[PDB]
């Protein structure tokens, strides 16, 4: 539908929802518009005044056409030092910035576990990582620990 985003910052624009309209598909638009990463985003409903559900769908959540959502963006970027545990069991430190991605990180890892990053794939609590998505997509915090898989 023809949605409306009011910034706290900005001024305000529009944005068309074209499938099964979900809060993912929203942001997707946000970022297609101001090039602001999905995580970085903080939205509510206006004028309810209440952040949205990313489970519950736009439509079940008093938002359709012609409605008004709140955006404010997360500008803060600092590094934060993650583990990453090889093959081996052996863990090590890497400082990172959420809004890197996935294949960044592969790069590293590979440069400092001399195995080519096509080779394995990274895991975090169960879910791959895809090389294109941030880091910031999956939620890490301080020595969190992401797994290495070998395509054995
Ligand atoms: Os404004």
């Amino acid at each position: 539908w023809d949605l409306t985003v009011k910034m706290l910052a900005g001024n305000e624009f529009q944005v068309s929802l074209s499938s099964s309209m979900s809060v993912s598909e929203l942001k997707a638009q946000i970022t297609q518009k101001i090039g602001v990463h999905a995580f970085q985003q903080r939205l509510a409903v206006h004028p309810s005044g209440v952040a949205l559900q990313d489970r519950v769908p736009l439509a079940s959540q008093g938002l359709g056409p012609g409605s008004t959502v709140l955006l404010v963006v997360d500008k803060s970027d600092e590094p934060l030092s993650i583990l990453v545990r090889n093959n081996k069991g052996r863990s090590s430190t890497y400082e990172v910035r959420l809004t890197q991605t996935v294949a960044h990180l592969k790069q590293q890892v590979s440069g400092l576990e001399g195995v080519q990053d096509d080779l394995f794939w990274l895991t975090f609590e169960g879910k791959p990582l895809e090389d294109q998505l941030p880091l910031g997509e999956y939620g890490l915090k301080p020595l969190s620990t992401v797994f290495m898989n070998l395509r054995l």
